């Protein structure tokens, strides 16, 4: 019966976090209750912000949330614009999303980032290999963090090499993948690029729509240097932590997951969903029109889901992170950033003798007025 007021606007004003510190803006959110309303920067009014677990999965997996719908008006967001209105494949729902999701879905699994593996873990190889032979005082992110990433995606892509001068511009393509796409595009390869070259062909998709999803996956990359970049940040930082992967190599894979829910890797909240018809949050009504955000940042501190949840607990046990979002729009790229990051640590932690940060952990340069956090730059030392 009784009416409950609607929570507060919230203003969330963009803010530069030094290192992987908290957003207390949004731990004061998620104080306030379930379901509260923000308001940030770019964009016009306010939207509804859901930090719980439960809530977060409710939001990001219902058919009654559209993506579509928010290129309807002005959005209260963080990025200065919407550039990608429409085409992109967040921009999208279901009939067009499923239909551009489902043409590369297989390179993506588990069992399918498995195939770049072998070479993937090669590269890095080489690319250790030149850090070490040019001697200690070396940028991590310029020598491996950042050309890693790149590497890898090619080979899944299945493109030779040469591509990732446009891709650090990008901080062109879309005509080289036309090219490649729609010029192959029929073959039974098992790459992305052929994946996408034949679905065009079964006029599964467009040219347009297959060249729009495969830059976005060229250039998701950054997002493993980034996140990878804040890993070892707090490896280095926090030795205890480093040791215990030299000490216990069986524990990378369920480390490296807790690594990726605890690490904070964007700023506030990205892309909202827009309620399609009238839905109820905790006692709140959310109308048809209101746009919803979800953190999933928020979403794994949860404390009934991940018990000390600001604690690094390479054992924890279930850990059902969200770092990867959740959904249909969840993260194609996650499996291939695991693959990443399990040869990053494996290649950082065992092959530089005596690693360690050049500067104090204080005085790594972090990005700034970011959409997505991490180090600009993670000078290391170590024994020549
Ligand atoms: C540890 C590194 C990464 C993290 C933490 C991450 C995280 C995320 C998150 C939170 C989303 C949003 C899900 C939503 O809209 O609810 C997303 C979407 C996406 N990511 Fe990643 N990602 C990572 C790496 C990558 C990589 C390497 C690629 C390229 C292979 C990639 C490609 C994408 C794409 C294409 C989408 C849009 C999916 C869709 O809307 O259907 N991501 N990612
Ligand atoms: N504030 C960080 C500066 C560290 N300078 C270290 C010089 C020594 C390099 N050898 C490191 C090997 C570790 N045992």
């Amino acid at each position: 019966t009784i009416s409950q007021a609607v929570p507060p606007v919230r203003d969330w004003p963009a803010v530069d976090l030094p290192g992987s510190d908290f957003d207390p803006v949004l731990t004061e959110l998620m104080r306030e209750g379930p379901v509260t309303r923000i308001s940030l920067p770019n964009g016009e009014g306010w939207a509804w912000l859901v930090t719980r677990h439960d809530d977060v999965r409710l939001v990001t997996n219902d058919p009654r949330f559209g993506r579509e719908a928010v290129m309807d008006r002005q959005v209260t967001r963080l990025a200065p614009h919407f550039i990608p209105a429409r085409g992109a494949v967040g921009f999208l729902d279901p009939p067009d999303h499923t239909r551009l999701r489902r043409s590369v879905a297989a390179a993506f699994t588990a069992r399918g980032v498995e195939r770049v593996r072998e070479r993937s873990r090669g590269m890095l190889d080489e690319l250790v290999d030149a850090m070490l032979r040019a001697g200690p005082p070396a940028d991590l992110t310029e020598a491996v963090l950042s050309p890693f990433p790149i590497a890898v995606i090619c080979e899944l892509m299945g493109v030779p090499a040469t591509d990732r001068h446009s891709m650090h511009t990008w901080t062109e393509m879309n005509a080289y993948f036309s090219d490649l796409i729609g010029l192959r595009s029929d073959s039974a390869g098992e790459d992305v690029t052929s994946l996408l070259g034949a679905a065009v062909g079964r006029d599964e998709i467009t040219l347009s729509e297959a060249v729009g999803l495969a830059v976005l996956l060229q250039i998701g990359g950054e997002a493993v240097t980034n996140n990878s970049g804040q890993m070892f940040h707090l490896l280095l930082s926090r030795p205890e932590l480093a040791e215990r992967l030299r000490s216990e190599p069986e524990i990378r894979p369920r480390a490296i997951d807790e690594l990726l829910r605890w690490i904070p890797h964007r700023n506030a909240v990205g892309l909202s969903r827009i309620a399609l018809e009238d839905v109820e949050i905790k006692g709140v009504r959310i109308r048809a029109g209101d746009a919803v955000y979800v953190s999933y940042l928020a979403a794994n501190r949860d404390p009934e889901v991940f018990p000390d949840p600001d604690r690094i607990d390479f054992e924890r046990s279930p850990n059902p992170h969200v770092s990867f979002g959740f959904g249909p729009h969840y993260c194609p790229g996650g499996m291939l950033a695991r693959l990443e990051s399990e040869l990053l640590v494996d290649a950082v932690l065992d092959r530089v003798p005596g690693l360690k940060l050049a500067v104090a952990p204080e005085d790594v340069p972090f990005k700034k007025g970011a959409l997505i956090r991490g180090p600009e730059a993670l000078p290391v030392t170590w024994h020549h």
